[PDB]
């Protein structure tokens, strides 16, 4: 049982690694090793310090290792250290903070993006007095800094990238060396992705896969005589590191040596260094999903994989006897239920009964089930399928019957009549192949005669069908009650309160029962008779809303709704979408409120016990006649527990299974698939935590050799997250004391964007900072620990100005001040702008293409579209969805003004850009970042300038997460261009003109894109 | 920076020791050392398998280390795994559950009480299949168990006693050998305690300190030719540990080897191994105390050492600018407070201002202070010390002033009238020396004149004063009002409800305002005139209660009640008493509840703003006028701070000084102290851990040499204590099943005295487990970690029955189920006494002299006090206090009887034995328990049979906390028996006729004390 062995750096006959997220040492004279470090958190990288004494270690914190900093370890007393506060962002694609170098003086240099707008800008720094003060050496974003002969040689991007094999995208790792203290020039530019550059001599090494296969090249100090030195076939080599004669690296699992005198490789034994306890226990809550309610007051729950029936208090709990991968749970009788339990061939309905102890699966595969009902009367489920299939499903023989097949989207949307004859559904459909919405009409599925009829007409989105008690009506909503709100701030309008529910009578002649038509007026009777049943729909009247829910019941109507709010904190945070249970009397129309804080709601079989998730991230239930009566489900009790190599196993074999289906060519996936297959499901045995799972599930999916194939979320420690406090100010060591180098400040009127030292009334630039809660900080006494220990809490900070001025405030410490940051980076461009084209040229950014993009381009659109020409910056673009949005405002064309009798001129679109436009994009632009760069230059909006774009744009989609909550994504849409074709993907976008951003460029300060744009639009505007 | 080194073992080059609570291994012929297992938790012992390649070890978690388990560690793999799911008991004095030796065969034989009734009876087994199942050896309690020749060594008690030197009490370690198979003798059995039996060739090495200080001695198998090896005079040796050539053991940090064949001594050169973070991080809520209201709704409060102020939420918090160790913290002013700041000198007062920050500290040495108050205009603040003085102290000069001092405890209990001229303070006295009852009188001080007068007579227990806001009149209570209440099991009498609140007007002429006489009929005016003030006293209209607190308002009175409830919560688990506040309604005379489950209550200056502590242990605050305006204080938003190496040397010193202070004999404190002071405190530098500290401090606790110097609490590790799953049934695997070879049940009738099985109506006993939850449990399947797994909770057990009978049972698995086994331990020997007395004689036992001791005592005294005989077995007595309540009880002489018309005799007194008694002890009875069998033979009350007591009985009243929460004890009260004098301490009790329980008498299953006692007690009972 060996252990999967990464990372590792090299000091004479020393070799330290990576095994079970702790460091250890190995002596090739001795042929021992031992572990030196362990239990901080996940380390992923190790660096010895030139004289070998010391380490520079990175760790990562936070469940989803989503913050890391560095430690140093001293191999003389065994001394272990943490050296930065900077809770550096973190995530398995771009690992950021990390060591970057060691100068000629034996400092360390990191690279870090912890005090810059962008993640992407990770900056150089000189690390001083342990982490008390850090000194910028201004080069500009980089990976590793090495030194040579007295000069800086640079790497840029040159981190491994295994979920990508061949990429060649804009952003791929490139060198740069100085000629000139202070002149640099690119020396390193390959078709594809450099990593982990090293110097032997006067040769850089590295590693890449231009040939078709990772592997370690070398040229000479001027980027010439490129040479290859291996030829493995096997694993890809990974993570170069030298003493300054041999080289170090790792490959499937292996440490092996590279000796550049002989060119001789050799692997390194090490043997079975550490194997923990199989069988864990974890918190049934943390991994918990599909809580449903059962008879008896019972209550049925799913997590990490497996299934649960308890009694509301969690005291009386039953595991259902099923092995790994039950996905639904749902009620099928008195003491029975029925499930779908997924395998590496698929998903297959179950049936368990918790009383008798009896459990049975069918054979039959339904496919990847993504819903699943079952009948009041428990003799069939209804499930739905990627295939985009609704079926029914024999509880008795299991033999399941298609209902309807879609070929737009899943059918998930559903619902029984209590006498189980009748099966409504929504049906996404398209009037043809390539229209830019998909419609949604309500079907309805008569179990006597097997026929299906349409509830709804086709030309919107109809859904949430409900049946009434006595199955007499069936009731629905749809999003047809169109109005439009006014935009606050742009000249814009929006359909946000157009949800509206409808009624359908199944017999005919009978009215819209919440109509309440007088019984002795209404001539009843009548068969069921499901023709033409749309003709007779009916609204209800309940004011338009956002409603995702409708509960006919004998008197009242309840509706789950959601009021208008932003999408910032759900599209960013995971912030849960917040309802309120609306409760409509049908004899008053009055509308009253049940609940509120809700963020879901599961409903009884017999309409008598309501389950909600509220917005505290808790279970309830409570009983649909007494609200009141609300009881808190509890889960943990009862720990959960499990097999690592079981469930690691089961996680890889699922992960290379959604790869495979989802990949967006399906040809292509057949072959790649089972080419990989074993290659990686062999390393899972060497596995133990989710780290080391991580780093094989990851190559595996770089095999696909597209762009977004990520690894998010997922459990790898229980580590809480590092801490970092924030004041929007950077420090700089002046003698004995600190001094505040620079306070940041973007729209001092709009919210969170400045220093909350402003507040006070005083700009603390050039201040010195005296003390924080009575504590000296300064030479002694390290600011950023002081800060971080404070995070999240208001502290008394006393300030000293130059001359007799004294301040002593308390002051926010926030947690991180990122946009403030990035709002002065924006503020700062465009007065800059404004200044050099004596303000003629306006400024816009735009940081990606989400909820924050949408923001920060209407933020400046309404202030800076009437100059002359117009900036449109997009460098560091993280895309998203809404380029297109974005290019519909600047592609308006002002044709026109309205001339009042009093007043100024105002143009007509009032949304068109007043004159000349000008792009700016570079190698971080990405995604729908690309498509943005494409657009503007096909669409003819002006000239793009920069650097080549990242190129990645086949979209991702996630609808499965494995057991442990990770979130896996499968490049599933390959975006494709007019003329160009999916040619964008593993390219990028080539400006109109390129203009480098060379090191030497930030070491004068001078931003050459910027100024080019400004200039080239100065030029445009003559005439 | 060396690290502290402790408990070795040896196996030929290889020794592996504790540092840092991990596990490493040094190796003596490379000189490498490395760290082979760490997070495990605390390990204390680590010892190899016979053939060194598997080491066996105790890992210990829970904050205060008192769970602990066993896991074998593999070098050859690397693998770590959990043997033993029993999460033993264990004290840093008895660090139970533990490997005990290794048999020929090589197996692991452990020791250890899981399984037992009492924590003294750490049974041998023989462990299989890594823990599947455990064989006992049936040997009685024991430590170690070496094999020598085929013959079995048995080491009773010999585990260090590092608290204790020079012990010579009836537990100290003995040790036997087998003569003829399944013979034993005692061949070890000194004055001193004997520690740590090692077996070199055919001699037996061990530890003891008989000549004045441990050494290594050894004797033949025989325990003859006794020889001293060693002549240290630094550090005493500790945990002999050897591989059968060499001998390793600890001493003062470091690690030593002893040659028996050249008698030489190694010192082993280690060096620095490890420096963890020195400057950590502790939420504040876990070591808060004393927290107070202050102005503008601030709050101060104490953690750790450390004082803040804060606003209710958190968000606004100052540190107080002073070193380590605020005692106490109290409103001083606007923005002022008052402080006792403490130091290796002794206590002082200091003042700082959180608005200015100024903060000044007196210089005036207050002893140890143990109570402040300040009045309310800022002047002076009241302080209360160790000397048993009250005093005042000037806030502006510092200047303290003596106002009495009493001669029998501190005067915590202190109020300061609001216009700052009177103090009114409970005075504890006594009329005699050797008064039995220490009364309380309530004294006033009069800052005009400085003269002392008495509110109250000296007859009863006066408190709680308190002035009313317009200082003309004194409210207190007193436990006065004695009306008895009535025992419901005994007949006995107690009073439970004489708290009665009383009144003193401060002007002569003036009435009880509680008494509403109107003003129109009362002569009013007059002046202040203190005297004879007890002859004014009158009582408040408040039915008698239990009341601990009074606060006079203008229209009402507030009362602190609490509750008549059992002790054993409190006096077991440390559970807070639980109190409600009333208001008294002065004009109605009704009285309401204002708040119920509190724990704790402050009260402002201005009477306005209440702060409490509730049974969930938050800390609470709302207006006295609106008690519905409760609001919730939070603590933990803001981390505590601090360095390992300052704490360690405060704690260290506080330890020593503690040590010093309350030792029992003054003359010898001085002496001890200054000459063991600085040879420990070189040590606190080497300590890294919590528990690196308690073997330091520890060790200079023993050098009192003096029983009762115990720590317990404190914390030492982040890790959730172990978890064990019961049901009160012992298994053992038989072939591929486990059958429940015995299922425990005390009295039927009982709360939880029995196996939750038999609520479904069937024994167990016989019963095969087939599994738990759904899980098979066997061969190969360890139950014992299953029911871990379920502990707390409510599981599906199926069981099979000899036959066709089949059990699905929901059980409730429970966490411990030790009283039960007690209890049928218990029942068993009072049904085996009824049977071989034919009904002649009666049974009972005490397990301590606790509140379990009344209850176990009494539970069967009302049953077995009237056979003609009585047996009275205090065997593994645990000590307390209650020995002379249960002495009192078998002191009744029966002379007489009542005779009925109806019904039969009742004796008189009711209490009474019928006959003769005969006491029953051991060496596992002390303290308390060493008090009773002294007193039962000295009384006369009968024969006392079995083995000499342990010895202590210098007893302890612990009334400080280290900042870590850690209870340091000193033996502070040593008793002192006529004709006996001191002679009890450190030697016990002798029986007058001595009954040993031989190895021997285990394995034949016979108890040679109850059945000597049963034939005793026949033969006195024939005449």
């Amino acid at each position: 049982m060996p252990n999967l062995l990464l990372n590792p750096d090299i000091h004479g006959d020393r070799i330290i690694f990576v095994c079970c997220d702790d460091l250890w040492e190995h002596d090739l004279k001795s042929g021992s090793t031992r572990k030196i470090v362990s239990n901080l958190g996940v380390i992923n990288n190790a660096r010895f310090f030139p004289d070998g004494r010391k380490i520079a270690i990175r760790v990562m914190r936070g469940s989803s290792l989503n913050t890391a900093d560095l430690y140093f370890y001293n191999g003389e007393n065994g001394e272990i250290k943490r050296i930065t506060y900077f809770s550096g962002k973190s995530t398995g694609r771009r690992m950021f903070t990390d060591v970057a170098g060691f100068d000629p003086d034996g400092n360390l240099i990191i690279s870090t993006d912890a005090m810059q707008p962008f993640s992407s800008m990770t900056c150089l720094y000189r690390v001083e007095n342990d982490g008390i003060n850090f000194v910028p050496l201004n080069l500009g974003p980089a990976t590793h800094i090495l030194f040579a002969d007295g000069r800086r040689v640079i790497g840029r991007n040159t981190f491994e990238l295994p979920h990508w094999k061949g990429y060649r995208g804009g952003t791929r790792g490139k060198i740069w060396i100085e000629v000139n203290s202070g002149a640099f020039k690119k020396i390193v530019d390959m078709s594809t992705h450099v990593s982990s550059p090293v110097i032997v001599g006067h040769r850089i090494y590295f590693i890449t896969d231009i040939d078709g296969f990772g592997q370690i090249y070398s040229t000479d100090l001027d980027g010439k005589d490129l040479r290859k030195h291996t030829s493995f076939t096997d694993y890809y080599p990974r993570h170069l590191n030298t003493d300054g004669r041999r080289i170090l690296f790792s490959k499937g699992g292996s440490i092996y040596i590279f000796n550049p005198d002989t060119e001789k490789i050799e692997k390194i034994e090490i043997g079975d260094l550490e194997s923990p306890e199989d069988r864990i226990i974890s918190i049934p809550s943390k991994f918990a999903e599909d809580f449903s309610p059962l008879d008896g007051d019972l209550i049925a729950f799913v997590s990490r994989g497996q299934a649960f029936i308890q009694d509301v208090s969690g005291t009386y709990v039953l595991k259902v006897p099923e092995p790994l991968r039950i996905r639904y749970v749902r009620r099928g009788g008195d003491t029975k239920v029925a499930f779908i339990h997924g395998t590496r061939e698929g998903d297959f309905l179950g049936i368990y009964d918790y009383r008798t102890g009896k459990a049975e699966k069918f054979e039959e595969n339904l496919g990847n089930v993504f819903a699943m009902g079952v009948d009041r009367n428990g003799k069939f489920a209804v499930v739905a399928n990627d295939r985009f299939e609704i079926m029914t499903v024999d509880l008795e023989t299991g033999k399941p019957t298609v209902i309807e097949r879609s070929r737009e989207a899943m059918i998930t949307d559903f619902t029984i009549s209590d006498n189980s004859r009748f099966i409504a559904y929504g049906f996404p459909l398209k009037h043809g192949e390539t229209d830019g919405y998909v419609m949604q009409a309500i079907h309805v599925y008569d179990m006597e005669g097997r026929k299906i009829f349409a509830a709804t007409t086709e030309n919107s989105h109809d859904y949430a069908p409900a049946f009434d008690a006595d199955s007499k009506n069936l009731y629905y909503l749809s999003y047809r009650s169109l109005d439009p709100s006014p935009d606050r701030v742009v000249l814009n309008f929006s359909f946000e309160v157009v949800s509206k529910p409808f009624v359908i009578p199944l017999i005919p002649g009978s009215p819209n029962p919440t109509k309440l038509v007088p019984r002795s007026m209404t001539s009843e009777a009548g068969e069921y008779d499901l023709n033409d049943m749309y003709k007779r729909s009916s609204p209800i009247n309940v004011d338009p809303g956002d409603y995702r829910m409708i509960i006919p019941l004998e008197s009242s109507i309840l509706i789950y709704s959601v009021p208008v709010h932003g999408e910032f904190a759900a599209y960013y945070q995971g912030a849960p979408e917040k309802g309120v249970l609306l409760k409509y009397d049908v004899k008053t129309r009055k509308v009253t409120e049940v609940k509120n804080n809700l963020t879901d709601l599961r409903l009884s079989a017999d309409r008598k016990t309501v389950m909600v998730r509220k917005d505290d991230g808790k279970i309830y239930t409570f009983p649909l006649e007494k609200p009141e009566d609300e009881r808190t489900v509890e889960t943990d009790k009862r720990p959960l527990v499990s097999s690592i190599h079981e469930e690691f196993l089961q996680m890889y074999d699922e992960a290379w299974k959604l790869a495979r289906d989802n990949y967006w060519n399906e040809a292509v996936a057949k072959e790649i698939s089972e080419r990989i297959y074993e290659k990686y499901r062999n390393l899972v045995p060497l596995c133990k935590t989710r780290y080391d799972l991580s780093n094989v599930i990851v190559e595996m999916q770089g095999e696909y050799r597209t762009s977004h194939s990520y690894e998010m979320g997922g459990t790898f420690t229980d580590k809480d997250p590092f801490r970092s406090g924030r004041i929007a100010c950077d420090f700089k060591l002046d003698g004995d004391h600190y001094v505040v180098a620079k306070a940041y400040a973007g729209d001092y009127s709009n919210e969170g964007e400045k220093s909350p030292i402003f507040e006070y009334g005083i700009d603390p630039t050039g201040y010195l900072i005296e003390d924080i809660d009575g504590e000296t900080v300064g030479a002694g006494s390290n600011i950023y620990r002081v800060l971080s220990e404070k995070a999240g809490t208001s502290a008394r900070i006393r300030l000293s100005g130059k001359g007799g001025d004294k301040r002593d405030l308390m002051i926010d410490i926030l947690d991180d001040d990122r946009f403030i940051r990035y709002r002065s980076w924006v503020e700062a461009n465009r007065r800059y702008v404004h200044e050099r084209s004596k303000g003629t040229i306006g400024y816009i950014h735009i940081p990606d293409m989400g909820m924050m993009g949408l923001n920060e381009f209407y933020r400046l659109f309404i202030n800076e579209s009437s100059y002359q020409g117009l900036i449109v910056d997009v460098r560091f673009n993280g895309g998203g969805f809404v380029s297109q949005l974005i290019i519909e405002k600047l592609m308006n064309k002002r044709i026109g003004y309205d001339n009042p009798r009093r007043g100024t001129l105002s143009p007509y679109p009032t949304n068109s850009v007043r004159g000349k436009i000008i792009a700016i994009t570079n190698e971080y632009a990405g995604s729908d970042g690309d498509i943005f760069s494409f657009s503007f230059k096909k669409l003819g909006l002006g000239k793009l300038i920069g650097t080549r774009t990242w190129g990645g744009v086949v979209g991702i989609t996630p609808k499965r997460r494995l057991i442990d909550g990770t979130v896996l994504t499968q490049p599933e849409f390959a975006f494709w261009f007019r003329d160009a074709g999916f040619g964008v993907e593993n390219y990028g976008v080539d400006p109109d003109v390129e203009i480098e951003y060379a090191p030497h460029d930030y070491l004068s300060g001078k931003d050459p894109q910027i100024d080019y744009a400004i200039d080239a639009l100065i030029e445009e505007l003559r005439n």
